DNA sequence: CATATCATTTTACTAACTG
DNA sequence: CAGTTAGTAAAATGATATG
């Protein structure tokens, strides 16, 4: 499956890649951790996903989630101050607030 | 579920956001506490909701333990975000010994 | 002894009175508590005076009685709580008279 | 007495105030913690002052008990009030594991 | 006494630094 | 990068102000 995020990125969680519409010939290569976080977020779009859920989907020391979110925001060129993709929900987890569409 | 408050704010408790028709481009970012207070008030529009009911819905139901005064501080922050005058409220009225009351018009979208 | 506060008020702690130069014919009459608070602040100009000192100069050896008297005094001085010109609050330490203070006579 | 910092701010630690010569009418009001940090930094200008020294001067000597994190939060607020860039500081420099350092020019008035 | 606002402290999440 | 240290945002709480 692929996802369209905020009318901008095509995300393929199986190949761990992002493609920016504005730079269609450049493959953005996600680390496995960041790809799995974005996939779980996209599977439950606009839902707040607990740090526990995100954590358990990647690993079996909760600082690793925070760093993986920072890297993902960088690859998405998302602002921490003013997020357009991944929003932090203090004491609750993270929330994918971009428009999310599935293709194929 | 979305709410329209006083014919002015679009409230989304699932995103903790307020959009003011004056500046439809600027999102207003609500903290979870203020959003959950506004949500309970909007679910019971124009009813006086006890401090106890608000404390349980906002904090206890989330597994959070806080003193009573957290509600007062959060009400104060919420009024500031709504630019509601404490002396002459258009949105959130205090009823001493009884709680708080959303007196703005409330409509549900979905 | 009289004090001149911020080039504006003449303060007589002995008669518990304030006179505003902009309204020189009106006597502002202070309650004894507020007058003693102002007097002690004026005796230690621009010093932070502890809540304990202010309280003890007025009342017997609550606490909100000091807070209420400061509020009353700021109203008589037409002082802004948000932007003080006369009596400034020093959180966890007390209050501080920041107006220029002069003794006359 | 007072301090002139970086040829820009007049700092009075007895009044917890900053005056920016660019807006000589606008007093910048410092909290007591931020003012006591700046005061100790200015007493030892361009020296690296340990977190312990700062913690003792700002809180312990005043009779206040706080965690170490209070100093970091207070430094952050102080830099905001000075409009100091954390990435490229003009006023307060962090020296990891050693403390903080006032690198602005410091003069004593009177 | 109850509530409101401001300040301080602490916690939650984020970024920088060094073997 | 790994864990330690520091920075910023948010929450909780304490202090002071008002009704
Ligand atoms: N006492
Ligand atoms: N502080």
């Amino acid at each position: 499956m692929k996802f369209i995020l905020a009318e901008k990125f095509t995300f393929d969680p199986l190949s761990n890649t992002l493609i920016d519409k504005e730079d269609s010939e450049e493959i953005i290569r996600l680390g496995s951790n960041e790809s799995r976080i974005l996939w779980l977020l996209a599977q439950r779009p606009n839902e707040v996903i607990s740090r526990n859920d995100l954590h358990d989907f990647v690993w079996r020391d909760d600082s690793s989630l925070t760093q993986a979110i920072s890297t993902l925001r960088k690859m998405l060129k998302d602002s921490t101050k003013s997020p357009q993709y991944v929003k932090t929900v203090p004491k609750r987890g993270y929330q994918l607030i971009a428009r999310v569409e599935t293709v194929e």
